[PDB]
């Protein structure tokens, strides 16, 4: 038949990319190809328009299988070719050794590293169910799509898929929908090595449909019905086990040996001969493979279209959710949001920055319908939805709906993080955060440096930033955790000193379109500076405190900022001259001009970082660096300061034996250098 | 009943911590007194020997509640005193607000950050089943300790804990006996907002066998029948539902507002009238406790006499093993173990540095048998077991032997790092270790970080360091990651460049005793060095290659080494003389003296530093970098380095424009500092 003349067209397109680079995993893809073939025959996608926002969506969570995605969007006419096969894993390519939403059309979200791109599906999913309640009306089914997602062993095993499909259940996402390929192997080998774990009996445990396939080697009818099975249950998101042999077909079908290397070209050719191709032949496209994908592909553009029409229809009968819906599909905030941002003079008390941020989430989640978010391992004390708002939970649940806008996540960070770059994915302009204390992003690190590599607008809200926190002591307290993200490309690391910087970070985390925000935020209050505004911050790094004859400039972050600001009178007391600068994001400053930032940080001047964590970094910003370089301590806070010299005279301190120090010797800017 | 009075004034002592500190979670801790009673009751331990290695182990997961722990070790006359407890989150103080290891007598692991506590538990566990199979003869059980768990619901989110949980049931931990405080409270507040899962049926599912315990607030006879009834269960770790009122007693008991937050003063008062306490005095501890309590202790120090005993009579008729097991239990490597590393000549072929570390281990771990480890996420062929030994598994399975000395973790990296802490918590002088590839190390950032704190002596063999993988590309090749770990206090990161230098990092990984490693090892391959050794790499940091004339220093690490000095040879040809440091470990080098680090790093030169990663950190060693401050690609390894110029010649080009930045400026080392 035509569709199995399609599957092995898919089998052997994924075998000859890794034979062409002698590189990538052949039995994923051979055992998955029904199963592929299958799902996307299902699925609704516009291969000329990527962004159709009623599309179903793919994730294929096993990504080291990608030479089977890339097959699909090859057959079915996506913006990449068979001469894009051809280079799979080669520098430049369209087709590198794991999916890129950044470069690959109809990549929705980048995977590879494990257990990422089930959570992905969740987000994908909950950002789904989100928009639908938000939107929909009776004859107005604006949002009705699916989220489809491949998974393996090894994302099975992976902590983080657990925590997602915890969730998920709880959260009745009926239109996920995932297959878990169940072929016995791993890296290592046999699963019973393992993975001997009742995986059927935990997904019951979390409120998922099972749907059995015991032999998806072959049985297509039976995965396509599992689809039909799966889409009348709407009240539990679905796994489908996908009972498969590694490799098939391959003379080592069945072993570990397929998983990651390059078939023998022997074993490509009995391969070929066995499904009717020319074993002489690479990459062969049958053309009536190609006809009954581009029936399909029609199919779905007639749909588009008369989707375009509802909308249009839409817009007459609701105007101003219609206009809302408009203005999102095209990617815009809205006109003069920021004007909600709360600005602050000194004459003003003393806040925290974790309540100055939740007066700004107060103040704009009203007026931005595209924020949603939530936390993970925090106290509602800590961080809880706007006033006026309600928890994104499934009706039935009596404990929110939804058209909610502050999600619940539990003590489930990494899953939290992952979710975050599923929502963002699934685009219609959300701008999605999420809470919990700084030193805990730390156990979402797989997923925020994704966020970075996705190019995603997700924002961390993540308070109790240092040795301020206090009494948790050292298992609670940040030392690492800003260097090791600020050394990750692509994240802005808003660290705000007062209420007009905390605006600004937000600012920068609502409009940003490609890049991950994490917001460094305080348990203690901290007072408003004289001169500080939104203007200034938006710059990443200003001139606070501006001295014309200066012996020394100190360069300050967050709740070191006032510390440096009263370190200046000190030094005036010694005879020395101080100005301030505020660095409240690092990444931001360095995306400015070379002019600006040589005004911040000039040639001629001593300059001193003082923040209360590791220097990592810092020496790109000045001279010398005191910082907090070993872990905290058990206490409260402002003993804690006192003990490691955290206070006005310690600054004062270090600040004349830099002068000191540099007393004879010409001071070039830190941010000169020989290349 | 004294069982009564007991559990009261546990209660109470931890109410009146947090009170006095006004800070602290009195929640927990008021639930689970009857289980603390309980099981403490049931232990074997010697609170005037914390060592002792056949002691039960008791693991509070759920640390927040560590008020709680104090007051049993305090009751028990631990090295712990109510003096101590008045001082419970205090600056200095012997009570931190999360229980330490290196600080707390009879805390055997640092836990607060969750999930971690369950973890440690597993590996505590499965290092006792691997010590009592090693060691244990007909007649002499000189290991048959169990390993005690508490555990909350937040324990219960994070996927650490199912992977270290999935796993433990795999491996038929019948030692441990776990604990779930189920009081349907977390921080949101109810458990119904976002965990909602059939706990008991993922744990069946995982393997585990399952007790409840309908009454937990005073059925202390049920929760020691569920001690006995585990113990009869060999094969399966054991899961007690124990059903509890958070804050019991409480005004406020079954709320969110007792988790974390102190008593009212009122309701601390009726807490004491209601249980036969003066409202007026706190840190009561009645004479009738004490007594009981005393009781246990004084039979417990008889079976630690009579197993001292048993440890003599087992030397006399095994004296080999005895002497080992004595030598480990004194904390001392086998004498002259590191005749054993490989050492290697110029003269030697290039090989990668994952290959060399496989050949150390290889001939260490036949020498050496408190060395055991495994691996995560990651193929056979990148590391497997040393040959001549077994899998670590339960002989049921067929696949291994707890006398097994390597560990299938599957993917799971954040429990593979935990659990590493749990073994080497266990004692013994355990030298373990965990391998992965290098990118996915962050995966585990939250054990890793643990690990430091903790001061323990855990490895991870992180593969594929870099851009140098090659084609598997962005999402794989660490950017940030060495600058994370480096930045961490006490992390060791060897980056060895060549067969010399794997030796000494292995040295230092095997020979530390409280500073966990992290070994950077290639997948390409690396020439053997002119000038390497052991001796000089076991310093950190030494000069390669030494140039009295020197117009530039060009310090490097591990692949970048011999980069280097092919630059060198470039160089020269320009006119330049250089000389080059290799820079394998950043701490072991910070640790020497002031003048070893300065004759490898003087003043009056320039130095550069070339690492293929993120340049944070390099300014400690260098007045100009050169690194990777971007993602990777997808690609021929070779053709990468060409891309980012990271060549002879490209090397060269920027130490030429270094040496002309500075000419006509005097240069101190990076090593000096104004403070
Ligand atoms: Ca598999
Ligand atoms: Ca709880």
């Amino acid at each position: 038949s035509v569709d199995q003349k399609a599957i092995s067209t898919i089998r052997l397109l994924a075998v000859d990319a890794v034979a062409a680079a002698n590189s990538g995993h052949p039995g994923a893809p051979l055992g998955l190809a029904p199963a592929a073939h299958a799902v996307f025959k299902k699925m609704r996608f516009n291969p000329k328009d990527t962004k159709w926002i009623n599309r179903d969506r793919f994730v294929l969570s096993n990504g080291h299988a990608c030479a089977l995605l890339y097959s699909m969007l090859v057959l079915y006419g996506y913006d990449l070719t068979v001469e894009d096969l051809k280079k799979f894993r080669q520098l430049g390519s369209k087709t590198p050794g794991h999916p890129e939403n950044t470069d690959v059309p109809g990549a929705e979200v980048t995977t590879g590293p494990l257990g990422q791109g089930i959570c992905n599906g969740v987000g994908i999913a909950l950002a789904q169910a989100q928009f639908a309640a938000t939107y929909n009306k009776p004859d107005f089914p604006i949002s009705d799509s699916y989220t489809y997602v491949f998974l393996g062993d090894g994302c099975l095993m992976e902590g983080v898929s657990s925590e997602a499909s915890s969730l998920a259940g709880h959260l009745q996402l009926g239109n996920l929908i995932a297959f878990w390929d169940d072929n016995k192997i791993s890296i290592d080998g046999s699963t019973e090595v393992a993975f001997t774990e009742d995986v059927i009996a935990r997904y019951k445990s979390y409120g998922w449909h099972i749907v059995e396939v015991s032999d998806a080697d072959t049985d297509i009818t039976a995965i396509a019905a599992a689809i039909d099975e799966a889409k009348k249950v709407t009240n539990k998101p679905t796994l489908v086990r996908l009972t498969t042999t590694i490799g098939f077909g391959s003379l080592a079908q069945g072993t570990h040996g397929v998983h990651g290397a390059p078939l023998k070209a022997d074993d490509i050719k009995q391969l070929k001969t066995k499904w009717g191709f020319n074993p002489e032949e690479s990459f062969a496209v049958p053309a009536e493979v190609t006809a009954s994908y581009n029936e399909h592909v029609a199919e779905n553009q007639k749909i588009q279209q008369q989707w375009n029409e509802l909308f249009a229809a839409y817009k007459q009968k609701y105007p101003e959710l219609g206009a809302e819906l408009q203005r999102r599909l095209d990617g815009k905030l809205p006109e003069n949001w920021d004007k909600a941002l709360p600005v602050y003079t000194p004459a003003d008390a003393a806040v925290a920055t974790r309540k100055l941020s939740e007066i700004v989430l107060s103040k704009i989640i009203p007026e931005v319908p595209e924020i949603i978010g939530g936390s993970a391992d925090l106290t509602p004390s800590n961080l809880t939805k706007a006033k006026g708002t309600v928890d994104f939970q499934p009706a039935a649940t009596g404990l929110g709906d939804y058209s909610g806008r502050y999600i619940r996540y539990g003590v489930r960070e990494h899953a939290m993080g992952a979710i975050m770059n599923g929502i963002a994915a699934f685009g219609a302009n959300y701008k999605n955060y999420g809470g919990t204390f700084l030193n805990f992003v730390s156990y979402a690190a797989g997923a925020v440096r994704l966020s970075a590599l996705s190019e995603f607008p997700i924002t961390w809200v993540a308070t109790h930033d240092s040795i301020g926190l206090g009494e948790d002591g050292p298992t609670h307290q940040p030392i690492e955790t800003l260097a090791h993200f600020r050394a990750t490309p692509n994240i802005s690391v808003w660290r705000p000193a007062d209420g007009n910087e905390t605006s600004a970070a937000y600012k920068s985390a609502i409009e940003s379109t490609h890049t991950p925000h994490i917001l460094a935020l305080t348990r203690q209050n901290l007072p408003q500076l004289e001169g500080s505004s939104i203007e200034k911050a938006s710059k990443g790094g200003y001139t606070l405190v501006q001295q014309d004859k200066a012996d020394i400039i100190i360069v300050a972050t967050g709740s070191e900022v006032s510390l440096a600001v009263d370190a200046l009178k000190v030094l005036e007391g010694q005879g020395i001259k101080a100005g301030v600068v505020s660095l409240p994001d690092q990444l931001t400053f360095d995306k400015q001009s070379e002019e600006y930032k040589l005004s911040v940080l000039p040639d001629g001047v001593p300059i001193l970082s003082v923040e209360v964590m590791s220097t990592f970094g810092w020496s790109k910003y000045s001279h010398q660096q005191f910082g907090l370089n070993r872990f905290g301590a058990s206490g409260k806070a402002p003993e804690i300061f006192k003990l490691f010299e955290f206070t006005p005279e310690g600054v004062a301190e270090r600040a004349a034996k830099t002068v000191a120090f540099y007393k004879g010797k010409d001071v070039v800017s830190p941010l000169r250098s020989a290349f």
